[PDB]
DNA sequence: GGGGAAGGATCGTATG
DNA sequence: CATACGATCCTTCCCCTAC
């Protein structure tokens, strides 16, 4: 009685099946969806597509007779061909045939009439040929064009304009049906990509969730231990754009009740359970698989239990589409282990799944640490909480395995539904991040496969999609390779432009932000740095001097020695453009049309009301164009970092130092033309500059105010027309700079921005700053904050952190009368310190609650303090004759909450915990001096660590972490004073 | 890896 | 005036996630 995919294919949308099977059945050209892509490499290449049609079902469609071929850049000839011929004979690698073509080299600047190189084009018949042969001519010093080693279905889709994340037409097929799944046999010149939008994709996504037991208690259970065992395997399979369920079940030891929402399937042992979990995957078929935590928890320990029954092999031979294979094979090629993912440039993730073909994994946390790579909780409730989501149901562990171990079979369905909701809870994460589409269109722009977008940094997409768009070209071909070559030099580039801040409560001059858009994609575009226009030769480049041509001098230190360089301007005619720069500029041209498509789209969204039968549609296409423009954002802001990475193919050290040096010079002269203009200058940072407008403008304006009754009224008039005459007048100073700009580098690329205005504004240090945010009008009584720096997002053990680094900075940035003697920001944090410590009632008891996990195996000794301090306490309330009901122990592995409490005359943690319990029976004072202490002046010492007092001598090495120490003992006394 | 709690001697310094 | 306090350098898990 379970219903496999057909049949749910076939109920959803009757509709669409019907035409599906019509155009099938006249053999019909027709669309597919590919999600997870496999390809053989030994013997004859073959790649499979597996995904779905626009109805639902499950289609292989595998591409025969791809090109398999590699470039080498010699002299074409029969000698050359005989001589390359004899050299892959030698070291016995089989060849199909050889072609010779012209194609344009990437690296060097040649003129019109040398622009064109011979190549010679080996094609081979297997992959690893082809590899053999590759590694055996990189050895012998040949350059090689076309050159991917690691995977081959990137050339697919670079050289057939073939998206393997966007809708393909299957024109001129072979269909043959074997059940759920349907094969296609296709020539690559019978395939196309589907230019205008697809219809409504329909591919499945399972969410699965796993609950296990353990007999040693309060412990993790852990895979390598025999009795450790699986009980709960709880999914649903869902579509890929919504989150009610198609189909749920749960699969068991414990008797269950029956329900009506789901479908229970009792197993007598863990070795029929997972064989029980294998038939559910075969006949749904996922497109996708998810679950939160599953690379690290759950698909270990299902496929260390697999291996431990041996059971592995039958498993994934029914859990894949591709044929029969070994567990040998199973063991090395297809269960990753120890996978590196990347979060940030500091944060990477150990990860290990079962890639069976024809179904894609992705772990949702995964997903969520990719959006949010600075987040600090990142648990399942955490994320909940803060999307917006529903959060789980209140199940304690310990509760659930001591349900399991009391074989209750009528209260197991809380577990079931506990563990069903935990699975609902992942699509329901991945539906409201729209973490899919933006993959796709990731892939469509970088003309990468799904698993490459979920599982790969985007550097190598960057480097792919600047190689499509050499490929193809529109004036010849330019040829460029993938493996990286030379010297792997490791270096500092020289420091950037520092400007001292003036630090301190600025708020008698309000200050601007000046903001270079895209500061270094524009100075790519506008000073033509590309590879191919480079010029290494003095003489070269004297020579191309000589016959009118316009060239850019770059030079600049680097490991103690001078690298200097020249690059070919374009001079504005696109025929003499680079390649970084063409590229460039279309994902801007795409970005501004999708913005005003955006901007259209909203529009009318705003205009059509929900009840009309079209709201789907157009937040369908608004979600497509929001993914669209994110996508094109994250490859232009990517650019330099692939140009300045060493194990880039195109590295090169003069483009990276001369993008750099490009950049200092242009902040150089926007900061000397605004000083000699008479605006002075508060913050510097690579791309951003603050200005503050002369005193003498604002004169008239502060006259009246002198003249007047001098009230408080008057000024938030006087700072009301304060921020109306300093838009007005840096406006008119943008574009002023805006043209000086293009006085000087010739283009048009490169402009300044105006982003918001601060006042008042307050500068503590470094990429410190924060002020009241200004976009068209004054508006001071604002509760929102301009933050920068200050790392106020942080929960931390106790909201105090939040409410008093949120006073402080509202109590520095209102208004006020030159005559009300202006306090300086260690003033303010001292009264505000002050006002804390003193008035103690204002805060309530939910804010001082920790919480903590009692494991009696773990070295935590706070929580051995206080639990010995509890077990002495039961101890002496027994000999008393007291029933200790709510002093007793927690179990093993179950959370508690706590607070600290005022211990009249030790110091440590242990002797000041309390149960909140006792806390609230008691009403104990909460010892706010060591909350404060502990927590709330690490916040507050980020805001006066840079003050002169608060300065190391000369003779120290460390100089950051060396006056901290000091602004967080002065306020230790500061409070431990104020009493 | 980055932050949280806990443990020890001696110089730096002070006082009845 | 020689003891007693105290803070800094430095060292060791523990929490983090999933049960």
């Amino acid at each position: 009685s379970i219903m496999d995919r057909s049949e749910i294919v076939a109920r959803e949308n009757p509709v669409i099946t019907q035409r599906v099977t019509n155009l099938l059945q006249t053999n019909a050209p027709l669309l597919f969806m590919p999600i997870d892509i496999h390809e053989v490499r030994y013997g004859a290449y073959t790649l499979f597509m597996y995904g779905s049609l626009e109805n639902g079902y499950k289609a292989e469609v595998r591409i025969e007779n791809i090109p398999v071929f590699f470039d080498v850049q010699i002299e074409f000839n029969d000698t050359n061909q005989l001589f390359l011929k004899s050299l892959l004979t030698a070291e016995n690698i089989v060849y199909e045939r050889l072609e010779t073509l012209t194609q344009r080299p990437v690296m060097g600047y040649r003129e019109k009439e040398k622009e064109f190189a011979p190549y010679i084009r080996i094609f081979f018949k297997s992959l690893y040929e082809r590899r053999k042969a590759i590694t055996y001519l990189n050895n012998m010093g040949y350059n090689t064009a076309a050159d991917d080693t690691t995977c081959y279905y990137r050339m697919v889709s670079r050289e057939l304009k073939l998206p393997l994340t966007s809708w393909i037409q299957l024109q001129h097929y072979s269909y043959e049906p074997r059940g759920l799944v349907h094969r296609f046999s296709v020539t690559p010149e019978d395939l196309v990509s589907y230019q205008n939008d697809g219809p409504t994709d329909h591919s499945i996504v399972m969410a699965y969730d796993i609950e296990t037991y353990s007999p040693v208690k309060g412990t993790v259970p852990d895979p390598n231990q025999a009795n450790d065992v699986v009980f709960m395997i709880c999914m649903r399979i869902f579509w890929i754009h919504s989150t009610e369920p198609l189909a749920s079940t749960c699969i068991t030891m414990a008797p269950c009740k029956k329900s009506s929402e789901w479908t229970t399937i009792l197993c007598s042992s863990e070795k029929n359970l997972l064989l029980s979990f294998a038939e559910q995957f075969s006949r749904w078929a996922p497109d996708i698989c998810t679950g939160f935590n599953d690379s690290r928890y759950d698909w270990p320990f299902i496929v260390e239990k697999s291996m431990q029954h041996g059971i592995l092999e039958e498993i994934f031979n029914k859990m894949s589409l591709f044929w029969h294979q070994k567990l040998d094979t199973i063991l090395k090629c297809y269960y990753v282990k120890e996978k590196r993912v990347k979060i940030s440039a500091e944060k990477s993730i150990i990860s290990s799944f079962l890639h069976t073909p024809g179904c894609l994994p992705i772990d949702v946390r995964n997903m969520c640490m990719q959006l949010y790579p600075k987040a600090e909780k990142t648990s399942l409730k955490a994320f909940l909480e803060n999307c917006g989501l529903d959060s789980k149901v209140d199940l304690p562990y310990h509760l659930m395995w001591k349900y399991y171990e009391t074989r209750d079979s009528e209260k197991i369905a809380d577990v079931a539904y506990y563990c069903i909701i935990d699975a609902q809870r992942c699509q329901d994460l991945l539906v409201r991040h729209n973490v899919i589409p933006d993959r796709r269109e990731v892939g469509i722009l970088s003309y990468t496969s799904l698993y490459d977008c979920i599982y790969y940094a985007g550097g190598h997409k960057v480097c792919n999609m600047l190689i499509a768009y050499a490929i193809h070209d529109e004036y010849g071909r330019i040829a460029c390779s993938t493996i990286a070559r030379g010297k792997r030099e490791h270096g500092k580039y020289p420091g950037a432009f520092v400007i001292d801040p003036v630090k301190g409560l600025e708020q008698d001059k309000p200050t601007t932000g000046l903001d270079f858009a895209s500061l270094y994609p524009s100075l790519i575009m506008a000073y033509n740095f590309s590879p191919e226009k480079f010029v290494a030769s003095r003489d070269e480049a004297n020579s191309l001097m000589a016959k009118g041509e316009s060239l850019h001098y770059v030079s600049f230190h680097f490991n103690n020695r001078l690298v200097e360089g020249w690059f070919v301007r374009h001079n504005n005619v696109p025929d003499k453009m680079g390649l970084y720069p063409k590229v460039l500029i279309d994902l801007l041209n795409k970005r501004t049309a999708l913005k005003q498509e955006l901007k259209k789209l909203g529009e009318k969204k705003e205009c059509i009301h929900e009840s009309h039968p079209g709201f789907k549609e157009l937040q369908f296409r608004h979600a497509m164009v929001d993914a669209k423009q994110k996508a094109l954002k994250i490859f232009m802001n990517t650019f330099y970092g692939e140009a300045g990475n060493n194990l880039s193919p195109f590295f090169l050290l003069p483009l990276a130092g001369g993008v750099t040096s490009s950049g200092q010079y242009n902040l150089k002269l926007v900061y000397n033309f605004v000083i000699n203009k008479g605006y002075g200058i508060k913050y510097g940072d690579t791309d951003s500059l603050y200005i503050t407008c002369p005193d003498s403008l604002y004169t008239e304006v502060t006259d009246a105010y002198l003249n007047s009754q001098k009230t408080i009224k008057h000024y938030e008039q006087l700072c009301h027309e304060k921020v109306l005459l300093s838009m007005k007048a840096m406006s008119t100073l943008c574009a002023e700079v805006n043209e000086y700009l293009r006085q000087d580098n010739g283009t048009s690329y490169l402009r300044m921005a105006y982003e918001e205005v601060l006042f008042p504004v307050c500068f503590t240090g470094k990429k410190k700053y924060y002020g009241i945010a200004h976009v068209n009008t004054p508006n001071f009584n604002t509760k929102e904050l301009f933050i920068r720096g200050i790392d106020i997002i942080k929960q931390g053990q106790t909201k105090l952190t939040k409410t008093i680094g949120t006073r402080i900075m509202e109590e520095s940035m209102k208004l006020r009368r030159p005559e009300d003697h202006r306090p300086p920001l260690i003033e303010i944090v001292k009264t505000v310190l002050k006002d804390a410590v003193v008035n103690m009632k204002q805060w309530n008891f939910e804010d001082f609650i920790q919480t903590d996990a009692w494991r009696p195996d773990k070295d935590n000794k706070a929580v051995q303090i206080f639990m010995s301090r509890m077990h002495a306490r039961r101890e002496q309330l027994k000999k008393h004759g007291a029933a200790a009901s709510q002093f007793a122990e927690p179990e093993p592995g179950e959370r508690f909450s706590y607070v600290i409490v005022e211990k009249q005359v030790s110091s440590r943690k242990g002797d000041k915990m309390e149960y909140v319990s006792e806390a609230k029976a008691k009403n104990l004072p909460i010892d706010i001096l060591f909350y404060i202490n502990n927590y709330v002046l690490g916040l507050c010492a980020r805001f006066i660590n840079e003050n002169e007092e608060f300065q190391p001598p000369d003779n120290v090495s460390n100089k950051d972490e060396y006056a901290q120490r000091r602004a967080k003992s002065y306020l230790q006394k500061f409070v431990q004073s104020i009493h």
